[PDB]
């Protein structure tokens, strides 16, 4: 249990960092909703704090740990900052997806930037066509998040000939020097995310940047004992299970800010000047904090399950996978029901602007809805397991 | 049925002045998003439409019609815009609070004004003393929907001593003139509706202008044969269930939208390219929309229960009261629960700002909050009335 | 309004019959129980009162009621005997699918009974072969409702040829005489319902009491003017009304039950002496009771549909009765809920064998997985509709 | 970790005895069912497995496993027969309270029977009164768990003077040669539980055998590193979590026993002539099974948690403890609400007598409701506990 005490007190000193640098974050929140981007404040303080290198490898200088930690990281982070809990989740998952790239694009990527942020759009195909050394890649990816940033992105497209006819997927590191950015992200929620558009036009991407689709998603590597355990993760999955980290998180907040503020409120138009006098207040807001909690164990079985796999070197099997996604799914589902409990305990001064109340709701609900998130796909791949049903999705 | 007939006439015409005079509110809408208030050609469609007198005496000009027509009406409205579903509701329902008022107030009202405009907040107190012919008021009152385009309010105070003692409860009838607003609504739904702060200080109020605190909850009118039929129904009773009927109707047009829209979208990442090929969206959906129509036969439950003892003229007892107040919360309750289920089924799209979508869900949840319509205590009040306990809020 | 007026008459002169008979059907349920069939004394109570008579034509002294009044008098049987109500049910539906036989048939069975009793079972299909002047008939039958007081029953079955390869599928009307029960019912729940299997080896059965199986589902008489309109009514989906308000009732039962018993019981280990004391408590039943209201007016949506259309002789389209299948799961969905849920507020001594709670829990829920009942395929009905989907059952 | 390695060993070789003798619990069900009493057979299983000795001190013979052991053992024991499951339960939890007592009285009761089982009602209160060397215990207490094969039985007594006034709360052992038992438990559930009551007529029970009520309930013992580990365990919590896992485990089996038939049944009277093949249906039990999921980790938090405070020799303050009542109620109610749902799965069927799955959804039910599961009260505790109330229960 040597590196379990290790692999904890990491996991404590990066909370403690969250808590650090959370005011910073919390601080830019009202300029992030503004003008849809994280500040510049933010940004400087992600870099100094290393919470976008988590998912980085030691040997490029990153902090190297594990699904639980980031985790962890992602549901503190969204108390100050649901936007920046994103970013830094999604910068995560996109460096740690990077790693099915071979070593001649990670040492172009991390070798002199141990701090390198990556984007990842998987929402779109572009279209790539072979040329001597490389590709020519054209297309336009939606939901970029944070590629604002970035200094790289991952994006998925489509092999053509010169017949143009389909070919083969490919999955393309470019930098942030070959990419433009569109400004399209207008949303409600998470809106200093800025998911924007990333638009290509006959840009060339060498050969040692581009892999198949399917080298992309595999999974070979939770076998090989050559690897660091992160790097054996099921990195989607992993992803995934992150992506609803950052949706609990907000929920949680959600929920210790109604609890705070309980003492002092009434519920109108009844005898209760405090909420805390009515019974039936104080027994609703026991049943949504057990689903909060059943949403935070869903997530955290699942971590658990993925980090073991990854330290003891086995493959997880396919149902295994089917699980993990019911369970994130189920996860933020019982996080956006219960938020919409807890603006029925809160009242009407949840939707003020000035009430963080409305903020994590806005953004708990936005995130939710992504699509690795999808409850009703997880209840089908998780209910399809137990017959041995053909996945409605291509990759696990 | 000759009268019965006549009823659902003029209820099919207004419900095709709501369709005809809807896309005038519909193109308001993002400039009341925008400014907080509702736009001049919005204001000047619900006056030419007569809208905000479907609870005005026909004596004054006037429609007069039930809860049931009200209803109907403020559920189609919100397919247009909530805001106006909300201003409307309110005018009427405070118009209606009117009629407690001496002869002489609504002459001075309504007398040379059919399509008179009131607010009402019973949200705050003001403090009132005597003084020969009157009284003298001072206060702050919050939540005064639809405020800036309202020729009068009614305002809830408390009347003091010269020592500043209590002596009792007071409506105050106020018009424009005398009143002064504060800028003070700065919420994420249910902006257009302007519900600023109305602010008073040494108002003179003349006493034909003032009532009881008692006379104005009271439902004595309830068996007086001598009264057209509207004004012997229960007024705040009657303006709960419109209340719920705007959200209600939010509600359903958000249905309508996910419906028309899963045709040509799909389930991301999942195979399903269209949303109607995947069956459990399909079977969903079903559920969703019978929660939906659940909602709809609480309300016009509550609407029939209003209007038939007011044309009968019985008194409606607290039971009968108790069990409307739970309808109103469970049917809006209902409808806050389908609308998180309709954003799943849309996906991420949904929270796009020129996705209306969001918006009615913005809205029907900002609404459902207000104190009338709060499940919790409806829930409490009708499991009360099976046992005869001392209701929890002091009117019914 | 004269005929409507003498509709709610003769419901009200129903309803009474049944609480002056209800005292026999609760004298029975010990030995109806024990036994699995109802006792002599209940199917005495049942001839006498006429209630097997509701869906019986007047032309041969049948009471020829409407769906509404055939609903409201099971939702009150049920308190009495769950069991009986569901027998009773079963019997006017029977009838009324009777009425797509020839006159001939009809004639038969009712012209010297006019209390005669129907069963009908559609659970299976046994086989049948031309022979001259009809049909010779072999199969076993499951669920055969109330066959061991019944006089006729309507089996299903398929046409085959000499060969034995399928010619079609048929409606057969076959004598008790003709008959054989078998003892298979053994269920924990409606036990003396008595839903034996029906067993026949080479029957003989004339051409005049067989029907296509496309006849015996039509739906041509809804607007045929020479019919009197409950021959008009759309007879399956009249049948699942029916069946549904049986289990509603049971619900309505429970409710009134725990209300009645809440003064006097305490909520163990707390603090709460008496039920009522505790706010939770009461909030809770609350919210129950609405669910249960809903239930109801699931219920009486869809019979009034029935009622409208076959009053006007007007086919109600597809769309409608896909609704009217997704009301019915709905409503006994809510009802079971809701059981589960006044289980949690009566306490464990509602699963004594002498408390009336767990009879009604048993029987509502062992009737609500009827298949006319399913709640998923409702559910999938009527979401299909809103996009035209092919329906997933074979008739409506 | 090498304490560790040896708890999991233990735990697994008793979960493999619970699969070994299995088979013979699940042949006395029928048995069990009929005579309200565990069959010979089953009581002997019980004393050859020593899954009775759980709780039971090493110095006695005992296995003195931990909390999670037996809540795991309570699971897999559900499987084969609900009622044995309940007993074992019990007979641990009364033997761990047992521990409460002086040594003098754990000797008389441990000393030559390693295999000894305690019956315990916290139900009652009988009347006890000071005689010379002791006290005259009179009562009567029903709900007596697996009375009839118990050796000895804690009983909970109110001590009184001579005048008759109340003196003080009392926990009393007793013999079963000084009991007598009363027919009286005739439930619908957990029929082989023989929860009897106990009668007791002037009694005479010595000083040794007697502690306060105050010590019966006592936590001091959580710091005390003289006491093995089991034994500073909360054990009235300890109890209710185990109790839990009866009802958890009779939820796994049913979810089992609809996967394993699913495959060969349809729904009727649809189109899935399989019921693999419905969507809904798939959908659907994915998210039945994430219910029964979240059940599963509430009861091994609890139970986690009580070991490692044990383990550790830490007092768990009142708030863990208010969440452990949480999470018990809400595990169970979970695990109700989800086998309503899986009777909608499987269908009609599932209510026949020769249908497992009726007895695992009647027995269940039953036990959800025992006082120390009650959902209702623990959403109150443990939503009491974020703003520190007086909890609504005596003892935690
Ligand atoms: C706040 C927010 C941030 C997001 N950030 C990102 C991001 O950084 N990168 C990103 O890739 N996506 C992101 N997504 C989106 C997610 O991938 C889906 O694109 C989104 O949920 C819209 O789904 P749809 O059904 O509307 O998708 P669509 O419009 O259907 O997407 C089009 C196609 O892309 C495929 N697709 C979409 N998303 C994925 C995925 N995650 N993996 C594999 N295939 C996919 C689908 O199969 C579909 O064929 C984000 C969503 C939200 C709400
Ligand atoms: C979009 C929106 C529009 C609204 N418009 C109006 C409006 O036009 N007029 C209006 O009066 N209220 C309005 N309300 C508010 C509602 O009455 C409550 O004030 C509000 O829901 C907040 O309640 P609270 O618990 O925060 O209590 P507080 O606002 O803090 O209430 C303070 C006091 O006012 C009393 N009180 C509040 N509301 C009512 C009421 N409706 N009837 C009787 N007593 C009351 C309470 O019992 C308490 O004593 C609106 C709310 C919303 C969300
Ligand atoms: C208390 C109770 C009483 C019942 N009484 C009756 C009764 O009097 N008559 C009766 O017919 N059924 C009755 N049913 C049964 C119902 O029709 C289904 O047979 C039952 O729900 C079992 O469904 P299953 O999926 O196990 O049926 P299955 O064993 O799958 O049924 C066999 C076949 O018959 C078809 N089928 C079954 N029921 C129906 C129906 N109602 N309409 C059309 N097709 C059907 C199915 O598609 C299937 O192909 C009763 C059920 C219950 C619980
Ligand atoms: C299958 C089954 C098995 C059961 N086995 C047992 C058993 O072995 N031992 C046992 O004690 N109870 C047992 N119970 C019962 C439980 O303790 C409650 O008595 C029961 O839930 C009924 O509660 P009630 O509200 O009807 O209250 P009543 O039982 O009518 O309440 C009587 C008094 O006893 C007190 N009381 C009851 N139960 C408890 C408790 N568990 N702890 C502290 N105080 C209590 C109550 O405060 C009340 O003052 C069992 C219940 C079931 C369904």
């Amino acid at each position: 249990t040597d590196i379990r005490s290790e692999t904890a007190e990491l996991r404590a000193e990066l909370v403690e960092r969250v808590h650090k640098f959370g005011p910073v974050f919390a601080d830019g929140v009202a300029e992030g909703e503004r003008e849809r981007r994280l500040p510049d404040a933010t940004v400087r303080a992600i870099d100094q704090s290393q919470l976008a290198m988590l998912w980085t490898a030691k040997s490029y200088g990153g902090l190297e740990t594990d699904v639980r930690t980031m985790s962890e990281v992602a549901k503190v982070l969204s108390h100050y900052c649901p936007s920046t809990s994103w970013v830094v989740n999604n910068v995560n998952g996109s460096n740690l997806l990077a790693s099915k790239f071979p070593r001649a694009a990670l040492d172009e990527v991390f070798g002199d930037a141990p701090g390198a942020k990556l984007a990842s759009v998987f929402a779109a195909a572009g279209t790539a066509v072979r040329t001597p050394g490389g590709y020519r890649l054209t297309g336009s990816w939606p939901y970029g998040t944070g590629i604002l940033h970035d200094d790289w992105a991952i994006l998925v497209a489509r092999e053509v000939d010169a017949d143009g006819e389909p070919v083969g997927g490919l999955s393309m590191l470019v930098p942030a020097r070959d990419l433009t950015v569109e400004d399209t992200w207008h949303t409600v929620g998470m809106r200093a995310t800025g998911s924007h558009t990333v638009v290509l036009r006959d840009t060339f991407v060498p050969e040692h940047r581009v892999i198949s689709g399917e080298l992309q998603r595999s999974r070979e590597s939770a076998t090989d004992l050559g690897l660091p355990p992160l790097f054996r993760t099921a990195a989607i999955a992993a992803m995934a299970v992150v992506c609803a980290s950052v949706v609990l998180g907000a929920g949680q907040a959600a929920r210790a800010l109604v609890v705070e503020k309980a003492p002092t409120r009434g519920i109108a138009p009844s005898k209760y000047t405090r909420q805390t006098d009515s019974r039936t207040f104080v027994s609703s807001l026991g049943r949504t904090a057990l689903s909060i909690d059943a949403a935070e164990m869903h997530v955290a079985r699942a971590a658990t399950a993925l980090d073991d796999a990854a330290y003891d070197a086995v493959a997880l099997p396919d149902s295994e996978l089917l699980r993990i996604r019911g369970d994130v799914g189920q996860a933020v589902s019982l996080v956006t029901t219960a938020l919409d409990e807890l603006l029925w305990a809160h009242g009407a001064a949840s939707f003020a602007e000035s009430n963080p109340l409305q903020r994590y709701w806005r953004d708990a609900n936005t995130a939710a809805r992504h699509a690795m998130l999808n409850v009703h796909v997880g209840h089908e791949l998780y209910g399809g397991s137990f017959f041995g049903l053909d996945p409605i999705v291509p990759s696990l």
